[PDB]
C-alpha cells in the first residue's frame, strides 16, 4: 500500500515541486491550497494522469482564527478520507510581507503571518499525531532567521516559532516514531512581483553559483528527510542556502 | 530628570525584582499587572514611600486579541502620562503551562495566552515604544532552555523562540533610532509556587553552578547591566543567566 | 569514469561503513588508516573483490606535527595516484579521550592528537584537496553534542568546535570552485569497544528516537546524501543524525 | 586584600583597556606581553604610580609548542608570586592574519600561532588557573561575534575562535563545582588594524547598525568588568556579543 502525504500551499512554486517529487517517489498526495484552486486542480490532474486516484485537493485558509483548529483537523482528515492513512506532513504554506515597527490592521498581519508560519503548523502537527511505517513531518523553515530582512519582524517571529515547534515536536513525538525535521531555504524562487534588477541583487549574494535554489533543489532535501535514509534524523533543520547564511555584511 | 521604565508582569517574582532594581538605580517605573492588583499597588506604594511620584501601576491583559495593539499602546502611553518619557521597556510578563500535542481551556485560548504574552505583546509594545520616540533600550525576558525544551510545552516554547526572533529583528530595525534591544535568558530561577519541594530539588540539583535556582535579583542584575551605559554598544544580544544549565547533556 | 573518494580512519566502525556505502554508490575509495592495517587491507580486498581496482589503502598518522601537512598532501596524492582524480573527501578519523582540567601521555601529545585529528588534519586535507583541483565535496564528521559537552573532554570538544568553523569557512572559500563543504553530526552512534555494557545502556536509553544508538550505516546514509546530486545547493550545512539527543535537557 | 587578574596580550589595544579597567575596579594585574615590552612596562609604571605594587609584567610567546604548557603554568605562577592569589584570567592575546586554502611562514607555523594563541594557550592557562585554586573566581575569553559569518581566507583564525567557544562552554561545566565561572566577550568590529586606511575603516564601520562605528576598547572592557563582577555571579558558559548588531546583518 502506497504511503500518503499532505503538502500545504502545494499549488505553486516550492510546495508544488515538493508534491510532485513525493508523488514521483510513490506517495499519494493531498494538495492543500487557499486561493490557487485552478493551479491546485491542474497539478492533481497531472498527477492522477500518471497514476489514477493518487492526488486530491483540499482548500483551507490557515490564518489564525477561532476556526483554524477545525480547518487543520479537516486537512489531516482529508488525507485519511482519500487514502486511508497519513504518513507525511509538509508544512509549506506561508504568508510573507513586511510589517515595519515604525510607520491590513496589525491584528490581521499577526493572524496571517503567525497563523500560517507557526500556529497552523502546530495544529496540523497535533491533528497528524492524534490520528496515528515511516511517519514524519517536514517544516519549511528559513536559513536567514538569524540575519533577518529589515522590517520583516512578524514573519521572522513566525519562522523562529516554527524552529521551536520543530524541536519541541521532535522530542514529544519521538516515542510515537514520528520524526520532525525542517528544510531551511536561503534564496529560492523569488517573489513574482520583484523586479529583475532586485532579483539579480539577491542572486549575486549566494556563494555557491550566485543563483537562487530551484524549487526542485528544496524538494530534494524534503525527499531525503522523509526517506528511510533519514530514519535516525529528528529535530534537525537542513539549510539549503548555497552558503548564504555564512556571508557577513 | 529621572528616566522611566515599563516592566510588564512586575507585581511579583522576577518582574518585581526588576522593577525594584530599576527604581533603586534611579528609574521611575510603571508596574504593569494583569490579575495581581493588590501586589502591584502595594509595590507602587513601597516605591513611592522611598521617593514620591516615582511609581504607578498599569493594568492590562496581554492575551492575543484584536484589541491587544490598543492595550500595548496604552501601556506605553501610561508611562508618558505619569513621567513624560519612556526610556526602558522590559518584556517580562509571560503565561507558562503545558499544551501536549497528544491527548479545560480551548486551544484557541492557549494559543492566545502563550503566544500573546510571550511574543505578540512584546512585538506590539516594541512598536508602541518605538513610535513614541539618552539611553533607550528594550530587554526581553527569554529562556536559556529554548533549544532543550520541556516535554509538552510546545506553544510556550514557540512563544519564547518567537521572542528571540523579535529581539534580533527589533535590534536591527531600531538601531538607527539609538534603541538597543537585548534579552536575558534564565534557566532555573524562581520555581512555581505550586511545585512540591521534592520536584523543586530535582531541578535545583541539575544546575552546575551551585545546584540552586537563580534568585530574582540575579536575573535583575543582568537587566540592569543591559540598560546601563556599560552596555551602550550591545544590541541583539541574549545573555544567559543559567548557572551552566543549558550546557548539561541528558 | 568512476568518481573517487578519500575516507580517513576508514578501516573500522563509522568510517568503514562510509567507505562501503560510497563504494556501493559507485565510488573508488582510498581507505586511510593509522594503526588498523589488517582491517584496512581486508576491507580493500572485499571492495576490490566486488569491483576490481576500486580500493587502495593509505597509512598516515594525523597527529599534529611539522610533517602533518606533507602527510595530508600525500593522502590526497594517493587518491590521484590510484584513480587519477579526487572527487570526495570525508574527514572521519578522530582521537577521542578525556583531558581533565584538574588532575601517561603528556599534555603536548594530547593537544597534538585531539586537535590534530579533529581539526588540523581536516584543514590540511581540505587545502590539499582544493589545491589539486563534476560534483566535488567534503564531508566532515562533526558532533551533535558539541554544545552539551561531556565532562573532562575539553580538548576533544575544542577540536570538534574547530571542525564546525572549518566546515563553514571552507564552504565559503571553496564555493567559487564548486566545492561544497558540509558536515554530519552524530549523537550516540557506535559506542566505544572498551565501554561496559551497563554504561552503553545508560547512554542508549537517553535517545528519544528509539532509545538506541545510530548504526554506522545510518551515519553513512547522511554522508551519501550530502555527496549526491540531491544536495547540489547544500554547502556549509551540518546535519545532526542524533535521534533527538541534542534536544534533551538535563 | 585586593583580588588579582592575569590579562594576556595586555600591552596594547583591547587587552590594555581591560587591564586598566580591572585596575580601576580594584584588581592587581599581571600584564602579559610577547613583543610589546616597552608598552607593557609603560602600562605597569602608570598603574603602580596610581597604587604601589599593583602591576607586574610577564613575557611569553603563546604559539603552540612543546614548551607552551610550561609557559602557561609560569604565567599563572607569576600572578601567585606577585600577589599571592589569582582571581581572574582574561584570555585576550591573539594572532590574526589570513591563511588561504588555495594559493613566508610555513603552514605548520601558521597553525602553531593561530591555534596556539586563540585556543591552546587559553586551554593551558585555564588548566593552570584551575589547578592552582584546587571569593569570585572567573575566566573571560575574548571570542568573536562573527565566528559563524567568517572573513574570507581566515579559516585557521576562525577555527581557533570556534575552539575557544568550545573551551568556554566545556570549562564552564567542568569548573562550576569549584565555583570558577567561565564566560566570553565577543566583539564584532572593535579597534581596527593599525595599518588600515580611513576609506577601508569606514567601509567596515558603516556596516554596524548601532551608530555605524567600531566598539572602543573600553566598551569591550565594560563587558569583561560585568562578567567578573558580583552582578554576574550566576552567569557561566555565556558569551556576550558586543557588536552593535553586526552579526545580525545579512549579506
Ligand atoms: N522562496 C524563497 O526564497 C524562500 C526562502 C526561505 C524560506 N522559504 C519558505 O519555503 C516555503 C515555500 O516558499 P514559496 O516561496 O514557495 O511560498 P509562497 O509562494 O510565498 O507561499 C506558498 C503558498 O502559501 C499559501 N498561503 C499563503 N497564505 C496562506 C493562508 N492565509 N492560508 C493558507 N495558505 C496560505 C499560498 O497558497 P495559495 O496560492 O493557494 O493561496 C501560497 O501559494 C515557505 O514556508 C517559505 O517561507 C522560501
Ligand atoms: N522562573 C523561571 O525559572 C524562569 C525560567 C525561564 C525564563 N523565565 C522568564 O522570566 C520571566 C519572569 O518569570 P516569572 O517566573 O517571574 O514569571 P511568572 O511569575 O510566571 O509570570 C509573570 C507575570 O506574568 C503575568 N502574566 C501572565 N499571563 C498574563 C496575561 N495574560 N496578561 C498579562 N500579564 C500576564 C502575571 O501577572 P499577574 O500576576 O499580574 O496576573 C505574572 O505575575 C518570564 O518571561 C519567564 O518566561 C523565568
Ligand atoms: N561513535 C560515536 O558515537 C560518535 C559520536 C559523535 C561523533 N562521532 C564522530 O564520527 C566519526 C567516526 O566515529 P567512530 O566512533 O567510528 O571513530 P573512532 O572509531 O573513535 O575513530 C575512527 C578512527 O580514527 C583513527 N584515528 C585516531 N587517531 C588517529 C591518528 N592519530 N591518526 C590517524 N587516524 C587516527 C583510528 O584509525 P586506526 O584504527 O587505523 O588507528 C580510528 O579507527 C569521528 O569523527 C567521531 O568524532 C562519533
Ligand atoms: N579588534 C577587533 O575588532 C576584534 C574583533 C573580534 C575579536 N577580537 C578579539 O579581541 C581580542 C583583542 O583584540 P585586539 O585587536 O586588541 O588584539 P591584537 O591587537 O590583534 O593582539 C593583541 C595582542 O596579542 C598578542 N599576541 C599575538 N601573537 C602572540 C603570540 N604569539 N604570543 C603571545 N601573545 C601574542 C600581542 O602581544 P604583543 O604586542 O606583546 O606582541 C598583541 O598585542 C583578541 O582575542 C581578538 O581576537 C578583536
Ligand atoms: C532582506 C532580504 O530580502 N534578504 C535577506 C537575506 C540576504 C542577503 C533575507 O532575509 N532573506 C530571507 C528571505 C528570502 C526571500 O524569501 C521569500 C521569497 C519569495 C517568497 C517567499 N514566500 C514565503 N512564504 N517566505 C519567504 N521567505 C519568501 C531572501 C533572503
Ligand atoms: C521540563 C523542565 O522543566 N525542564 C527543564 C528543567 C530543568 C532542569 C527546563 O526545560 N527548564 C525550562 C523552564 C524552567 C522553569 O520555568 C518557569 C518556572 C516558573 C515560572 C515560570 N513562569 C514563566 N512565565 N516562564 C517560565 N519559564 C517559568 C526550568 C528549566
Ligand atoms: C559524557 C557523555 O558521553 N555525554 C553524552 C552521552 C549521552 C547521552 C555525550 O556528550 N555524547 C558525546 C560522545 C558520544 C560518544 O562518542 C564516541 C563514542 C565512541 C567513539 C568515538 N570516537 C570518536 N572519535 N569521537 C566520539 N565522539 C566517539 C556519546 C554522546
Ligand atoms: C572579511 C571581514 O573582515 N569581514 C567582517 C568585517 C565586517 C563587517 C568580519 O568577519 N569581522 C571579523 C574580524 C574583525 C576584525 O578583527 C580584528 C581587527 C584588528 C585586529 C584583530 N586582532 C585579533 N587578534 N583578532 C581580530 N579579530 C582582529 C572585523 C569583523
Amino acid at each position: 500500500e502506497a504511503p500518503a502525504a499532505v503538502v500545504t500551499g502545494a499549488a505553486k512554486r516550492i510546495g508544488r515541486a515538493i508534491a510532485v517529487k513525493l508523488h514521483q517517489t510513490g506517495y499519494r498526495v493531498v494538495i492543500h491550497y487557499h486561493n490557487s484552486a485552478e493551479a491546485a486542480v491542474s497539478l492533481a490532474d497531472e498527477l492522477n494522469k500518471e497514476r489514477s486516484n493518487t492526488a486530491v485537493v483540499c482548500q483551507a485558509d490557515l490564518t489564525n482564527s477561532n476556526v483554524l483548529p477545525a480547518s487543520c483537523e479537516e486537512i489531516i482528515n482529508s488525507c485519511f478520507r482519500a487514502f486511508g492513512r497519513c504518513d507525511v506532513l509538509v508544512n509549506n504554506a506561508s504568508a510573507f510581507y513586511p510589517t515595519p515597527l515604525v510607520q491590513k490592521t496589525v491584528e490581521t498581519q499577526v493572524a496571517e503571518l503567525i497563523g500560517t508560519n507557526a500556529i497552523a503548523p502546530f495544529l496540523l502537527t497535533m491533528s497528524f499525531a492524534q490520528r496515528q511505517s515511516n511517519l514524519s513531518i517536514v517544516n519549511l523553515c528559513d536559513a536567514m532567521v538569524d540575519q533577518p530582512c529589515m522590517a520583516f519582524s512578524l514573519y521572522n517571529m513566525g519562522k523562529h516559532a516554527l524552529v521551536g515547534l520543530t524541536q519541541s515536536a521532535a522530542l514529544e513525538l519521538a516515542p510515537y516514531g514520528i520524526r520532525v525535521n525542517g528544510v531551511a531555504p536561503g534564496v529560492s524562487l523569488l517573489p513574482v512581483a520583484m523586479g529583475e534588477e532586485e532579483k539579480d541583487k539577491w542572486r549575486r549574494k549566494v556563494p555557491l553559483g550566485r543563483r537562487e535554489a530551484s524549487a526542485e533543489q528544496i524538494a530534494d532535501a524534503v525527499i531525503f528527510l522523509v526517506s528511510g535514509s533519514a530514519q535516525y534524523i529528528t529535530g534537525s533543520i537542513i539549510k539549503v542556502d548555497g552558503g548564504l547564511s555564512l556571508v557577513h555584511a
